C-alpha cells in the first residue's frame, strides 16, 4: 500500500509550477523564490498515520493525517483547506477543498522516481522527485 512512497525524496524536476501558483494567487515574489527552491519532502507512517514534510529554504510545512479521514491544513501559501489524503489505483491523492476550491496533489512512482502532479484550474503541474541516496 503506502510503504513505497516512504523516505526522503527531493525534487529534481518542475513543469509549470509557475501556472499552479498563479492559478492559486500566489504573489509573483513568492514564485519567484519558489521557482529557484528544491524542497525536500520526508514521507513517514505510524501505524495508518503519516507525516509528510516539506523542507527548503524558503517555506516549510508538515501534515499528519490518517489516510480516508479530513484533516484540517493550513498550506505553504496560507490557504485555510479541509483535506483528504487516499491511495487510489496506487497513487497517493491529496484532496484540499475551501471556498468551493479544489486541488488535488496527486504522488506515483514511475521507475523509481515520485512524480507529484498538482492541478488547480486549469493548470497542471508536474515535478518529479528522488529518493535520497
Ligand atoms: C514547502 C515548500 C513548498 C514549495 C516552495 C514554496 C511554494 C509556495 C507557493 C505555493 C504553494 C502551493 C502548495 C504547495 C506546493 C508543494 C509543492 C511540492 O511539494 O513540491
Amino acid at each position: 500500500m503506502v510503504d513505497a512512497f516512504l523516505g526522503t525524496w527531493k525534487l529534481v524536476d518542475s513543469k509549470n509550477f509557475d501556472d499552479y501558483m498563479k492559478s492559486l494567487g500566489v504573489g509573483f515574489a513568492t514564485r519567484q523564490v519558489a521557482s529557484m527552491t528544491k524542497p525536500t519532502t520526508i514521507i513517514e507512517k505510524n501505524g495508518d498515520i503519516l507525516t509528510l514534510k516539506t523542507h527548503s529554504t524558503f517555506k516549510n510545512t508538515e501534515i499528519s493525517f490518517k489516510l480516508g479521514v479530513e484533516f484540517d491544513e493550513t498550506t505553504a501559501d496560507d490557504r485555510k483547506v479541509k483535506s483528504i489524503v487516499t491511495l487510489d489505483g496506487g497513487k497517493l491523492v491529496h484532496l484540499q477543498k475551501w471556498d468551493g476550491q479544489e486541488t488535488t496533489l496527486v504522488r506515483e512512482l514511475i521507475d523509481g522516481k515520485l512524480i507529484l502532479t498538482l492541478t488547480h484550474g486549469t493548470a497542471v503541474c508536474t515535478r518529479t522527485y528522488e529518493k535520497e541516496a
